[PDB]
């Protein structure tokens, strides 16, 4: 039911082409925009029966070898964004540094590798009529390709012992399920540290039916009884290209929380007063495109143990309904990995350190995506998350930070203290330590020291922009499948859900059509 350790499988490169190739232009059964977490498994699934074009703005992961190992994770965030790199840097209007992927495989090529299935209650909360047996079969299809049971890592075992001592019960052992308590979960990093990612799911596609264009920047959805008929995309030289769908085929947007609402607005799908104010012709009025955009808060402390600890990838989770906690151990660095700390002016560690983290669930706070340019998709849109605008989110951070307090007080973490004193002032901290234990100091700490968890979602919600089949309401032959679709996180680590969702919706399209 799980993958083995093995090299990153690039066999699919036999059907990957440069978008400069004009022989890609023409008619397909399906066009999928964004070769990411959802887009890759979706395109692979549709290609079992139909001719599919997958368009990805980034290049291939072979160009950036530091994307293919666990110990390259920080390198990709440290690297300057020259417009070509797998990591695109942005800053939310809240002032918090963030990143998104620009690469075939999408955010699975740059992420922290943690694999989990959705909270099994999530499906019924959505009110979508899911095929739940098919959901589970689709999880196994992903897991069998790219997920391993992780090997023991000393720092992760310390943290898991600490979560258990701090009252994060029960002990769930090794499990992929989002459940209360402490567990070892799966990883898309194998036991040799090789990264596995959504691009490898292209290997499950039919190589006679699937074509992938890289460095393909999709600029516009073309429309006809309003129907999507195609896309315009530009290549890395700046020349324009067109592709179309035929007969009962469909265009699917899988361009992510940021890319999907951006392309919909650029194509005239969006709020009538907003688009009219930019002189963008309205093709389909919908007041919710780019609305309900969410970023779960990351709050953290950093400890500097007096003896070196061994670097680890996150595999051990401490889950409560109101906070989701993990820790990674890291080598020091002299270039900050962009967005690990919320600004570039954060003190850098001189020794090995443990990043100890809590994630707010939901979140309930939301903002929006708006266009920066009314014409050029390569210009990043504006994004604002309104961190802690909702007081329930602030209340949940307070609970998380008190639990990190309990964690630092465990026998498990005592050996990582610099001074054998009774209190948590015995640790050496990088940045702001935890507080005083009245609510007000914990609130200040939460508000002042917030970072992105990187699990941002929304902007094209089911119930707002889409129906229960992921169709853009009012438009034939157009769907959206990616993290733009749900307002609340399906779990602590949603890559597993969006990998599954790509294939699941592909199977629903194939069934609808049969
Ligand atoms: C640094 C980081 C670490 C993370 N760690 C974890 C973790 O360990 N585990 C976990 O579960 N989750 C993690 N996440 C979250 C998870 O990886 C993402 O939520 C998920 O991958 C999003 O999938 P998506 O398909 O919505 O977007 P993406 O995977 O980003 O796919 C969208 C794709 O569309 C492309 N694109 C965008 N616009 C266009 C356009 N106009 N034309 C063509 N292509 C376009 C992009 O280049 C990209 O490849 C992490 C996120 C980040 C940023
Ligand atoms: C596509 O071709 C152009 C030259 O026309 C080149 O500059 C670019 O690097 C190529 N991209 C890829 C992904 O091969
Ligand atoms: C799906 O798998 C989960 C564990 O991830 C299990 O709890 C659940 O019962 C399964 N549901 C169905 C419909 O098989
Ligand atoms: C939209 O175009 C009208 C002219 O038709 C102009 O008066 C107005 O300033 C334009 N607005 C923008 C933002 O371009
Ligand atoms: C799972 O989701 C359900 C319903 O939304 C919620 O009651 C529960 O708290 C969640 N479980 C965990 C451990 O997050
Ligand atoms: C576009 O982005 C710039 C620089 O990030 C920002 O400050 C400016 O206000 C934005 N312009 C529009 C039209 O949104
Ligand atoms: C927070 O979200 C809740 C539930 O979704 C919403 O009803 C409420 O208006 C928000 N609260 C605040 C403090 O804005
Ligand atoms: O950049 C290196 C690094 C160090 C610690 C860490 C993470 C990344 C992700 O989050 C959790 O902890």
């Amino acid at each position: 039911h799980l993958a083995n350790t093995s090299a990153h499988d690039f066999s699919y490169l036999k059907f990957v082409y440069n978008a400069t190739d004009t022989s890609l232009e023409g008619s397909y059964d399906y066009i999928v925009i964004g070769g990411g977490t959802s887009g890759c498994p979706l395109a692979a699934t549709l290609s079992e029966k139909y001719k599919v074009l997958l368009l990805e703005r980034g290049t291939i992961a072979t160009e950036y070898p530091n994307t293919l190992t666990a110990d390259g994770f920080a390198y990709n965030l440290q690297q300057q964004d020259d417009g070509k790199t797998p990591v695109e840097r942005f800053v939310s209007e809240d002032g918090i540094d963030n990143v998104r992927a620009r690469i075939l495989g999408g955010t699975t090529i740059i992420n922290a590798g943690v694999y989990a299935r959705a909270n099994i209650s999530f499906y019924s909360q959505t009110g979508i009529e899911w095929d739940l047996d098919l959901v589970n079969k689709t999880y196994e299809w992903v897991e069998d390709a790219i997920v391993v049971k992780p090997n023991n890592q000393s720092w992760q075992s310390v943290i898991g012992e600490g979560f258990l001592e701090a009252g994060i019960l029960p002990d769930n052992g090794f499990s992929l399920d989002h459940e209360a308590g402490t567990r070892l979960t799966g990883s898309t990093f194998d036991n040799n540290g090789t990264r596995h990612a959504a691009d490898e799911l292209l290997n499950k596609g039919d190589p006679n039916n699937l074509l992938v264009a890289v460095q393909a920047s999709v600029e516009k959805i073309l429309f006809s009884n309003l129907s999507a008929i195609g896309v315009i995309y530009t290549d890395s030289d700046g020349n324009s290209h067109q592709a179309f769908v035929r007969g009962n085929g469909e265009v699917i947007v899988s361009a992510g929380t940021i890319g999907t609402p951006q392309l919909l607005l650029l194509s005239g799908v969006g709020p009538e007063s907003y688009l009219s104010s930019l002189n963008i012709t309205v093709v389909q009025p919908n007041p919710y495109v780019g609305q309900f955009v969410y970023d779960n808060p990351r709050n953290f402390i950093n400890i500097l143990p007096p003896n070196p600890i061994e670097a680890s990838v996150v595999t051990v989770l401490g889950i409560r309904s109101d906070y989701y906690q993990v820790s990674a151990s890291s080598l020091p660095f002299s270039t900050p990995p962009f967005s690990l700390f919320p600004t570039t002016s954060y003190p850098l560690p001189n020794s090995t350190f443990a990043h100890i983290v809590s994630q707010v669930p939901g979140p309930l706070s939301h903002g929006s995506v708006t266009l920066n340019s009314s014409s050029d998709v390569r210009i990043a849109p504006n994004i604002k998350f309104n961190y802690y605008s909702n007081s329930t989110d602030l209340a949940n951070c307070v609970s998380g930070m008190k639990k990190l307090g309990d964690l630092l007080r465990t026998k498990a973490l005592e050996p990582y203290k610099a001074r054998d004193v009774l209190g948590i002032d015995g640790f050496n901290y990088l940045g702001v330590p935890l507080p005083q234990t009245d609510d007000a100091s914990f609130e200040t700490f939460c508000l002042d020291n917030v970072a992105s968890y990187w699990h941002y979602h929304g902007g094209s919600l089911v119930g707002k922009v889409l129906d229960d089949s992921f169709r853009v309401m009012g438009i034939k032959a157009l769907r959206v499948v990616d993290a733009s679709t749900f307002p609340y996180e399906p779990n602590s680590h949603p890559q597993g859900f969006y990998l599954m969702l790509g294939r699941y919706v592909g199977l629903q399209i194939l069934q609808e059509r049969s």
